[PDB]
């Protein structure tokens, strides 16, 4: 008699990219008089209090190769 | 007699990209008099208090290859 | 008699990328009179109080190769 | 001429009670053979690996009393 | 001439009770053979791996009293 | 001419109770054979690997009393 009962009970997780929490609070203080004068003239690039979150995940893949043979 | 009963009970999860929470609160402070003057003339790029979230996931795939043979 | 009963009870986790929490609070202080004059003229790149979070994950993949053979 | 323009720009916050994070991981280790025999017979009180979080806040109230008078 | 124009721009917040995160993961470890035998007979109280969160907030109230008079 | 323009730009915060993070990891080690025999007979009180977090906040209140009078 032969019994062939291999059991895959496994658990696999991938968690990839921007996982953590971001808190961005620019200008959260106290001021009496606030004045901003912006003069931008030629080919200017500007970020003021902005948030860019850029995420690339080519990875994070799960791969199982499993071979079962019984030869009698 | 032969019994061939391999069992795949496994669990596989992929979680890929922007997973975390974003909190963006620009300008949330206290001000009495606030003034802004913006003068932008030629090929200016500006972000003020804006949020960009860019997510690319070519990955995060799950792949199973499983071969079963019994030869008697 | 033969019994062939290997059990994969394994647990595998990948956690890859920006895992930690970010707190960015520029300008959170106390001031009476605040004035800003910005004059940007020619091919200027500028960041003021802005947040860039850039995450690349080509890794963080999980791979299982498992071969089972019983030859009688 | 009289101008009566007192300005309340104030910000008030109360944050009272269980503010912090609790992480409770009883039994998170590695064991080959684990056995537990519990025999509790008369007026026994028992906690095993349980979490009680009890919060009472009679406080944390915010109170403003403000009186404005102009007598001419 | 008289102008009576007091301004309340104020912000008031109460946040009272169980504010923080609870993570309770009893039994998250690794065991080969696990056995538990429980025999409880008379007026026994038991908690095993359970979570109680009890919150009482008689407080956390906001109260504003504001009086305005102009007498001419 | 008279101008009466006191400005309240104040910021007030109360943060009261259990503020800090708790990490409780009982039994996180390595053992081959673990056995526990508990026999509790008469009016026993027992805590094993349990977490009690008890918070009382009758305080943490914010109070403003402000009086403005102009007599002409």
């Amino acid at each position: 008699q032969i019994v062939y009962k291999p059991v895959d009970l496994s658990k696999v997780t991938s968690k990839c990219g921007s996982l953590g929490n971001i808190h961005h609070k620019p200008g959260g203080g106290q001021v009496e008089v606030k004045s901003e004068k912006l003069d931008f003239k030629d080919r200017v690039q500007s970020k003021i209090g902005s948030l860019d979150n850029i995420t690339h995940v080519p990875g994070g893949g799960n791969k199982k190769i499993e071979t079962h043979k019984l030869t009698f």
